[PDB]
């Protein structure tokens, strides 16, 4: 295969300030904050993904497979690496998606969420897939939660944890995203994540409920054999609901590309009205704030005067 001649870059702590608790987990925590390089003179909104633990060393060896994978990859839909920090425990440092989950997103604003947002998300949700299908990269762990939402017009794809290269056979499980080749053979494919692609665009159809909800993990793997899949969702035409549906046959090479599934959502979003029917399409807006002002109050700090976003930190340094 190919070198690898991504570039790891190394941060001192003092460089960046620590600002609110995003979300805490159990061996980890990830912070709201503020960066600024070494004799740059910009501030970047970075979110700081820090083990709380001494390793637990295979939690400490997932964290730098997720920063290895993480600094190999350029696209517009997936998330940057912006470096990482050797203090007492390893820190990663990203750059911030200042609206949260894609799918606390849905739920939050599921009054205000019109159909040129939702086609277009899938459309940028398939590129970023693309890309990682480009670069021989099986994510593994497609969901809702972990796309994530730099504006309300433009998302990126994240939590490469589990990432693996394709025909790796490296060393919880989320289940019903999983194809049933996975669940039954522990296969992972570009057309497993499809399938995972598949029950993701479900979450965002119906803003964000849960995949056979009240029905045990256990059980699923029978269902998906019967022949049962999700249900179509209201706002959802034929034409987008079949889209979801061939992603979730059996023979995953029947299954749909990605580099496919970029055109069909494409060209719906071209009229996105008669794709996806919503109550109430057109007064929908959802704010996306530029100005210095927007960042507070998040890192409220003080003058936001020299703000960069990450995509517009570019390097060599
Ligand atoms: C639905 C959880 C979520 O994503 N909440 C969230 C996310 C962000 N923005 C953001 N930007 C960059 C990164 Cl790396 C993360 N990571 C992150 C944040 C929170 C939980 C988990 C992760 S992660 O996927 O494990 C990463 C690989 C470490 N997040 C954000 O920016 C303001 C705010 C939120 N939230 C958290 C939940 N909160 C209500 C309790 C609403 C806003
Ligand atoms: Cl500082
Ligand atoms: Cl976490
Ligand atoms: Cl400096
Ligand atoms: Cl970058």
């Amino acid at each position: 295969e190919a070198p690898n001649q991504a570039l790891l870059r190394i941060l001192k702590e003092t460089e960046f300030k620590k600002i609110k608790v995003l979300g805490s987990g159990a061996f980890g925590t990830v912070y709201k904050g503020l960066w600024i390089p070494e004799g740059e003179k910009v501030k970047i909104p970075v979110a700081i993904k820090e083990l709380r633990e001494a390793t637990s060393p295979k939690a400490n060896k997932e964290i730098l497979d997720e920063a290895y994978v993480m600094a190999s990859v350029d696209n517009p839909h997936v998330c940057r690496l912006l470096g990482i920090c050797l203090t007492s425990t390893v820190q990663l440092i990203m750059q911030l998606m200042p609206f949260g989950c894609l799918l606390d997103y849905v739920r939050e604003h599921k009054d205000n969420i019109g159909s040129q947002y939702l086609l277009n998300w899938c459309v940028q949700i398939a590129k970023g897939m693309n890309y990682l299908e480009d670069r021989r990269l099986v994510h593994r762990d497609l969901a809702a939660r972990n796309v994530l939402v730099k504006t309300p017009q433009h998302v990126k794809i994240t939590d490469f944890g589990l990432a693996k290269l394709l025909g790796a056979e490296e060393k919880k499980v989320p289940i019903k995203w999983m194809a049933l080749e996975s669940i039954l053979h522990r296969i992972y494919t570009h057309q497993s994540d499809v399938w995972s692609y598949g029950v993701t665009v479900w979450e965002l159809m119906t803003f964000g409920s849960k995949p056979y909800d009240g029905i045990p993990a256990s059980e699923i793997s029978s269902i998906l054999e019967k022949g049962e899949r999700l249900p179509q969702p209201p706002i959802c035409t034929i034409d987008v609901y079949m889209i979801m549906v061939k992603c979730w046959m059996i023979d995953a090479d029947s299954r749909p590309k990605f580099r496919e599934l970029i055109i069909e959502f494409s060209k719906m979003a071209r009229d996105p009205q008669r794709y996806l029917v919503i109550q109430g399409d057109e007064r929908m807006h959802l704010p996306s704030p530029t100005d210095s002002n927007f960042y507070r109050a998040l890192m409220d700090e003080e003058d936001m005067d020299d703000v960069v976003d990450a995509d517009e930190y570019l390097i060599p340094q």
